[PDB]
């Protein structure tokens, strides 16, 4: 494929044919402007120009999520700070990203700050080490993220590097829900880390873990314990959007647990994200599933077609790689599911990790 435009440009025009699609009006032109802000250090690069990105699995450096659940359209992205020709795990451009942010924005790095010499170092173990985001309903205040890699002092080492950054972040009698949420040593392992990037006393900080190995038993089980992830419904998620598969049999299910949450009986503390571009054929094979767990709600199955028509530009059953995720949390009115979706800036049919992480592997 010939690239003619920039990344940033590209992307920039989806997200705002899709804040039009979902409505959000003013707040809605204020996220594009934002996402503009946060990748105006792309510079002139085109596709083939950055490192391939860990954001989406085929290497794009942006992924767009739309909340499916009873509540108002959000709509988010995240992305990748990178510079062509620079190794992603390099740290310089997560680091000018929160500045910028904190600047134009007055989102706040608080949190960030205590984490960013030990899980933004110059001398980072993986492959990548930062993501950051933004997620907008029409008529509120943009809210921004970021997400740091726990792989930063190797594969093994992120148990020890987590409770580190509980340490900076004074929270280390929340240890115990990390370890709770292991149920299988060696192969539920943590990941990722985010912050809400923001003083709101709401603000969450997020542990996200992968499951190998795991049958979807396993990932209820792992779920069960927390408000709401009640086994059944759990179980029949995972293999509707597995198409009836019962093992995360190559990439891993996802969970995530909002840490300042696990002791409040308050939110739910748990999501769960089920990866969907290595358990089926194609895309469209994907919207099937998608629909059949919308079906009981048409407002969600119209919202979501609409949003994947301005995103996807060649035909679902080519292969998979459009759809990266869609999340579940037991909801008001319906479940709360965000679908998570990708640019397909590169190959069609990415390969379980993701193309950038295969590379890292060897
Ligand atoms: N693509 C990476 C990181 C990532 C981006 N969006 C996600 C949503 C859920 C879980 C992980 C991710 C992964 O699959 O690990
Ligand atoms: C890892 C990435 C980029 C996204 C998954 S976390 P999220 O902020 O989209 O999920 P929530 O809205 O907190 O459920
Ligand atoms: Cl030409
Ligand atoms: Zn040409
Ligand atoms: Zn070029």
């Amino acid at each position: 494929t010939e690239e003619l435009t920039t990344v940033r440009d590209a992307c920039a025009r989806t997200l705002e044919n899709t804040a039009r699609t979902l409505h959000l009006g003013a707040s809605g032109t204020e996220f594009v402007a934002a996402f503009r802000a946060m990748t105006d250090h792309w510079g002139a690069a085109r596709p083939h120009d950055l490192p391939l990105s860990d954001v989406s699995p085929d290497g794009s450096p942006v992924e767009y999520a739309v909340d499916l659940g009873g509540l108002a359209p959000a709509l988010q992205f995240a992305m990748e700070p990178l510079t062509a020709g620079v190794p992603a795990r390099d740290p310089l451009a997560a680091r000018a990203i929160m500045p910028l942010l904190a600047g134009r924005y007055g989102a706040d790095a608080t949190r960030w700050s205590a984490l960013a010499d030990r899980l933004l170092p110059d001398d980072a173990h993986g492959p990548h080490v930062s993501m950051y985001g933004a997620e907008v309903r029409a008529g509120a205040p943009i809210r921004f993220k970021a997400w740091f890699y726990l792989n930063v002092t190797g594969p093994d080492g992120a148990f020890n590097l987590l409770y580190s950054a509980l340490e900076r972040m004074g929270t280390t009698h929340l240890w115990p829900v990390v370890q709770a949420h292991v149920h299988r040593a060696g192969e539920d392992v943590p990941f990722l880390l985010s912050l809400d990037l923001s003083d709101d006393p709401a603000a969450r900080v997020k542990v996200y873990f992968r499951h190998f190995a795991a049958d979807v038993e396993e990932v209820a089980a792992v779920l069960k314990a927390y408000p709401g992830f009640e086994p059944g419904e759990v179980r029949a998620f995972c293999k509707v959007m597995m198409g009836g598969r019962r093992r995360f049999s190559d990439q891993p299910a996802v969970t995530c647990v909002s840490l300042l949450d696990a002791q409040t009986f308050d939110r739910t503390a748990a999501t769960l994200y089920v990866p969907l571009w290595t358990y089926a054929e194609h895309d469209g094979e994907v919207r099937q599933r998608v629909h059949r767990t919308l079906a009981a709600w048409p407002e969600a199955l119209y919202r979501y077609d609409s949003v994947l028509a301005g995103i996807a530009h060649r035909g679902l059953d080519a292969g998979t790689g459009i759809h990266n995720y869609i999340s579940w949390q037991p909801g008001r009115t319906r479940p709360r599911m965000k679908v998570y979706l990708s640019p397909e800036m590169h190959d069609v049919t990415p390969p379980p990790l993701g193309v950038s992480q295969q590379h890292h592997l060897s």
